[PDB]
């Protein structure tokens, strides 16, 4: 059909926000068009200063959210602005043939292309940039983020009855490689060209200096934490293009989880901690039962606190002293 | 319900023997009372006398399982006795609310407290300290163990029929960061405070010094090895509260896993290898067909073999020759 | 039965190949006998000419995939050839009893010995050497493969409906620990013994030097690429003897995959990228739907594009427009 279908226009969001859309449709397939514009920028990625000569797609780390429902087309404009030094382009996960799209993409600075392929499996896929010799460190520069097939009658558990999201937030994990000089301070670089050389041997050590949810230590907490009520099921995207992770939420669980993040799969249910795969993206739903705020983190707990792979989640609602009560407040030893 | 219900009373045993308990029981939901206190001390970690300024629930590493089943309410009192010298909590990934129990178990030392949380949710959960500030040194350290939560019908296999063990062990696997000095060799430090520093320092490495069962190289070994019989079914039930591993039993087989260690959802049947996500705790079925000496371990088998994460199955009966047969022994080629 | 059952003899084949078998079989259980004699060789592992001490089964990196189903017997004769300066083993995990026939096949150098066992669970399997004190070293100097334990009815979907693969290729992965001299340089030993202390250090940090399919960089490029047609249903066997790899085809998908290896469990479909638990071997099938050069990597990508863990699929074929189609080829932005 392709060619006969109608077509729609969907305006993306930056993260950790996802574009409206519809999960359960009575809508049959459409060819979705997005655009998203490649933005080469220095990024301050925590709370000393450092800098990272960083890639983006749409400017933000992850890049945004795409939604679509299984059997629809996806159709993105990619905009390589001559203001780029870089050449680019785009593998998507989600798709097949000519690596992902990214035979098919690739942009030199002042060109665009236009891309469609068949979403035809659900899921979370990662998307990331794949430009020829080049792709390590334009994926870990921070060029990746997360298309979202919807199957399209909804999720299911693992008996077939409807699962749901009220809000999802989109959350991707940034494993950075930044050099150091003689002085064992990190380097600061004019340009993105002279970061290269040095990035690749840190990268070769495989032992990050940072890892990041969405851009820098510190991103998902204060004025920027994620907020949900009780009773509100939150739908937590996760992708990490690059390097396993181990996502945990504190004092919560995963009540259906898609660790491997494709939504045919059955799901599993009250995790504690759940794994994504390096080069992949994932899913977990949980409906709050507590107020508060919690940490949504990476378990390595190294990676965590000291490395930056952590977040918050503010709770409004009632305690409830059935799920979780004090019995004896911190007090002297009788 | 809960002020309602029952009461009662366990004793805590050493891993690794897990305390006595009933799989599938026609007892309703009780209260289930647990104590444990808090031991700070220097402890050899490996065959040459490296020592790591440890931190410990009950004097172990791991700390004891808590097992109780899916409905009760886990009642715990924990004490930090005045003659250590940190403040200390219990995050309880099985718990629902305050970042798992850690914000209304902030003890001090000389203090104590008592925490209530149900137990809504079947499977092996990690448990670890999380005070302030201070959460990946205290779980490094060596503070974690395992709560185990059995459906209240006992464990089920994929199809719905009846599992069993009749023997269960619990191992924690703890990463170790000792720092080195100038001359190579691994520090020692007076008091726990004087490895903090160092010690962070190591931990951003990512690299442990050491990986050890139940707190030292070859804990599990000799004398101390774990034991079992032909016919028996043994649950081994293992924890990593931060950091990655696969284990594998050595001329035996995962005969039912839970890898991410929840049992509402169906098990994986005949595993060579398994994986524990860093912050969690799995449990996996098998049922002994050959005597002899069995290894169960990480299988990296740097990690398990230089690095510690190793440890020793000795089985009793009779060998079986139609599982494995040397049909010809080791001789000259002809 | 065993002593009473027919016998077959099997003539294996190199790795990226598999030697032809059945799946779904009318054939009744069998004693299937096979000879590996165990090579140790220098071997050239990148394109700038570093070597690696290396040891090997049958004189490849992976050794050979063998091949039987589920009931059949595994009878293997291992050899040891007076020309080489090591005592060796095996140790299969698809086997039950004697640290996997590692106690039952101690072969110094002029030895050889006959292991019998029964493969009574279906999947792919690691098998490799296991000498006393010395395991990890033989591991990741190259002695390891895949048994695979086919059902006797062939592979089946999660609903039980049968699948099938048309081609099956076979790929190990090694993690390397080359060491360097004060130089920088990658240090080139005369003799295996000679590598040994050097490579243990190296080892320990945790971190590889190389990380190579089927024993060098680029061994599945080029001439050497793996081949498929549209229409082709491929297995892709991955074995990772000692640490874990997450697979991945760009431009493809794990269609049905088992990631721990195991089919009397249900595949996931839809795959983006897989993992393997290093001390295991997974399955992969995938029904290839467009033509053109496919990288199978692991999606590390510094793991794959700097270190060496990536292959290449070359597919014929006709493209196909409804799956991916380039609308606007690049071109200056308007
Ligand atoms: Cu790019
Ligand atoms: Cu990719
Ligand atoms: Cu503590
Ligand atoms: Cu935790
Ligand atoms: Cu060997
Ligand atoms: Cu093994
Ligand atoms: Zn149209
Ligand atoms: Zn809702
Ligand atoms: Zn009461
Ligand atoms: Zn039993
Ligand atoms: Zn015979
Ligand atoms: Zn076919």
């Amino acid at each position: 059909d392709a060619d006969k279908l109608p077509h729609t226009k969907v305006t993306l969001v930056a993260p950790p926000q996802v574009h409206p859309h519809e999960q359960a449709t009575k809508s049959g397939p459409k060819v979705v068009e997005f655009t998203m514009t490649i933005e080469e920028k220095k990024m301050v990625i925590d709370d000393k200063g450092t800098t990272l000569q960083a890639m983006t797609f749409n400017g933000s780390m992850p890049g945004p959210t795409l939604v679509v429902h299984e059997g629809d087309y996806v159709q993105l404009t990619l905009v390589n602005p001559a203001t780029n030094a870089m050449p680019h382009s785009v593998d998507f996960h989600g798709a097949t043939g000519a690596l992902g799209g990214a035979k098919l993409t690739n942009v030199n600075p002042g060109e665009q292309a236009t891309l469609r392929f068949k979403a035809d499996r659900s899921g979370t896929f990662v998307y990331h940039c794949a430009p020829e010799g080049m792709v390590p460190w334009h994926v870990v520069s921070g060029m990746s983020g997360t298309l979202m097939v919807l199957p399209r009658d909804g999720l299911k558990d693992p008996q077939g009855k409807p699962l749901h999201y009220d809000r999802a937030y989109t959350i991707g994990e940034f494993d950075l490689y930044i050099p150091k000089g003689p002085d064992g301070k990190y380097k600061d670089y004019a340009t993105l060209a002279e970061s290269y050389g040095d990035t690749v041997q840190v990268m070769r050590t495989l032992t990050p200096s940072h890892i990041v949810f969405n851009g820098k230590v510190g991103a998902l907490t204060g004025a920027n934490a994620l907020t949900a009520k009780v009773g509100e099921t939150v739908l937590l995207i996760h992708s990490q293009a690059n390097r396993d992770t181990r996502p945990h939420l504190i004092g919560g669980h995963g009540d259906w989880v898609w660790e491997t993040g494709k939504f045919a799969n059955p799901p599993q249910r009250d995790l504690e901690t759940w794994f994504i795969r390096g080069g992949s993206a994932g899913a977990a739903l949980y409906t709050f039962k507590q107020p508060g705020v919690y940490a949504y983190l990476n378990h390595n707990l190294i990676e965590a606190f000291e490395l930056g792979a952590a977040g918050h989640i503010k709770v409004e609602g009632k305690w409830n002293d059935d799920l979780m009560k004090q019995i004896k407040a911190p007090a002297p030893i009788p």
